[PDB]
Order: structure tokens, then C-alpha cells, then sequence
């Protein structure tokens, strides 16, 4: 599978989107009130190396936001939640500047809780993403893919 | 595409939905989508004509609906007035073990394409998935879903 390379979080601070996510289970995703369906529009490290994820989901009607605290492990790339039942987020690639490719998953049933996403920094959607989310993807056992357009990047939430 | 010269006469039988794709999301996500269809039974008629009995999640039960596919010029193509949808055309099929076909509304198709991945079996076939992700290369798909055996099996009869 993907993996990134001496990952420096400090530059991946900023606005992102999510443009495009996956899960290994029909029932994480395939609705706007799913427990996985959360749109990642900021990142944040810490000064400690550890990330604070801020996304948005579509609860009671209406657009909420939440905060998910990401502690750092021994590898740089792997980081530990507690949170939408989920325990590890595993970074997938990231140029800093255009894209970034991360997954969840559970540790005790990684093939029903895992899920990916693939972030932009801009509201667009980037085509070179599209080929490394669909390429890391490739051998993982997704059974619900979705793909958002101009219009839901621009504040589905 | 375009399923040339196709036999009518060799679709008849049980079919199960394996995978399905649609242009936009809300078209194929949560359980009451318009095109959330489980196309259950296909039965040609002597005049060249299609009856497709399908199974749609309606209001907490498993409704059941006969779209009438009337033929044209197009040996793979149809004519059909369901779903918000006018067309039926068949990508491929060996009448055997897979069926490609695709759905859509000729007024605005980029919003209404939704192809489906038939089986015979209720059984996960590869080969099947193999020849549906790749004649949709072509496709502006944004939802793609697959299912289990578990599913395919209690995706109504």
C-alpha cells in the first residue's frame, strides 16, 4: 500500500478540502449523516508534532463542525485518535502544497472501519489527486468510492 | 459500449446486482436513492422488447418495479419513462455471468447516468468488476458502490 516519506507536518497547515473518499464498508459513507462522512477543512500541528483536524458534518440539519485531537507516534507518518470510533490515522502522501492522501481505520476490525480521504488545498478538483487517490486505492478492498464536483467543494460543508 | 448484435433472447433469467455507479452523488447514496435499484429479473418479450423487474428500499420495505424497455434502432439501446430516467443501454454481457448496462435522462444526462454490474450468481466476480470499472473509464462517475455476498443475496428476489 502508499505510505509517505519523512513527513513534516508543520507544513501542512492551512485549508484544505476533502475531495474525494473511500471506505471498506457501504455504510460509513453512503450518506450525509454517515459516522465516516466528515469533510476536513482544517489541519493544525502542534508544536509537541502532534495534529488537530478540523472537519465539518452534516448533523441535526445543519453543518456543524468538530475537532479531532491526532496524537504523534514513534512513526512519523502513523498518528492515534480516539475518535468516530477510530484509533489511527495513517498519512498516505502529501506534497505540502496541492494534496494529501490519508486514511482511518480500528485496530481491532481495520476491514470495516477503514476509511480514506483525499484533500486539496484549493476548492478545485485536482485531476493528479484523482491519479494518487485512485492509485494507492487500487489495493485496498473499498466497496463505496465517492467524487465531489465544483459545486459540492464549494460548501457541502 | 454498445453491445452490438445483442441477443436479447439470452438475458432472460436471475440477476443480481454487484456494483453500480452514478454521475452524482445523491443519485446512488443512502438506501431511498431514485436510482438505488436491485435489478432482479430480466424476461425479453417476442416483439424484441425488455421487462426489467427490479427491487427498490421504499418507505422501510422492498417494493417491487417492472420497467417496460421498448426497443429502437439500437440493438443495445432502449426506450424506457421510469425513474426520471429514458434510456437503457447495454455496455456488454456474455449472458452467462455479467450484464453492463447504463441508465440515464437523454434532457440532462451529465446529471442522470447510473450504470449497474449484473451477475448471475450471487456470488463476487472479479472478472465482472474488471470489465464495469474499465468501460466506465470513460464516464463522468462521482459514486461507485460494490457488494458482498452477504448483500447479494438479501438484495430481495
Amino acid at each position: 500500500t502508499q505510505t509517505m516519506k519523512g513527513l513534516d507536518i508543520q507544513k501542512v497547515a492551512g485549508t484544505w478540502y476533502s475531495l474525494a473518499m473511500a471506505a471498506s464498508d457501504i455504510s460509513l459513507l453512503d450518506a450525509q449523516s454517515a459516522p465516516l462522512r466528515v469533510y476536513v477543512e482544517e489541519l493544525k500541528p502542534t508544536p509537541e508534532g502532534n495534529l488537530e483536524i478540523l472537519l465539518a458534518k452534516w448533523e441535526n440539519g445543519e453543518c456543524a463542525q468538530k475537532k479531532i485531537i491526532a496524537e504523534k507516534t514513534k512513526i512519523p507518518a502513523v498518528f492515534k485518535i480516539d475518535a468516530l470510533n477510530e484509533n489511527k490515522v495513517l498519512v498516505l502522501d502529501t506534497d505540502y502544497k496541492k494534496y494529501l492522501l490519508f486514511c482511518m481505520e480500528n485496530s481491532a476490525e481495520p476491514e470495516q472501519s477503514l476509511a480514506c480521504q483525499c484533500l486539496v488545498r484549493t476548492p478545485e478538483v485536482d485531476k493528479e489527486a484523482l491519479e494518487k487517490f485512485d492509485k494507492a486505492l487500487k489495493a485496498l478492498p473499498m466497496h463505496i468510492r465517492l467524487a465531489f464536483n465544483p459545486t459540492q467543494l464549494e460548501g457541502q460543508c
